[PDB]
């Protein structure tokens, strides 16, 4: 598990990023549910499970699916991705 939140910086190819992101039943927030292999997202560093917690530089706190997507493809060809891999937050 990493030690700090990654930067994942990108340019859309032919086929835009590659990666999908999916809301989870149980947990909130928005997941890398795949990475496509030759990508700009495998380029980046991003991985499977990591969890978007910045869109260029935006907090994406309480953001849902639909608001995380228009965030991202509101900066044209490019995004920046600050992902984490583990639950950063706890109820006790």
């Amino acid at each position: 598990s990493m030690l700090r939140p990654r930067l994942c910086t990108m340019k859309k190819g032919p086929s835009g990023y590659g990666f999908n992101l999916h809301s989870d039943k149980s947990k909130p927030g928005q997941f890398i549910r795949s990475v496509d292999p030759d990508s700009p997202a495998e380029a980046s560093g991003l991985r499977a499970q990591d969890r978007i917690v910045e869109v260029n530089g935006v907090c994406m706190e309480g953001k849902q699916h639909g608001d995380v997507v228009s965030a991202i493809r509101a900066g044209g060809d490019e995004t920046k991705l600050l992902v984490v891999d583990r639950e950063t937050e706890t109820s006790l």
